[PDB]
């Protein structure tokens, strides 16, 4: 199934400049713990 397909597993922006968003929505992440605010 194709030949170009890879992931780009990162963190928080430190050398992938230019990311393209890795995350989903967003809302208040803390201690490498992500959780929902809006709901």
């Amino acid at each position: 199934g194709e030949d170009i397909g890879h992931i780009k597993y990162c963190g928080i922006v430190d050398d992938c400049y230019k990311s393209k968003k890795p995350l989903f929505k967003i809302w208040k992440c803390v201690e490498n713990v992500c959780v929902l605010w809006y709901k």
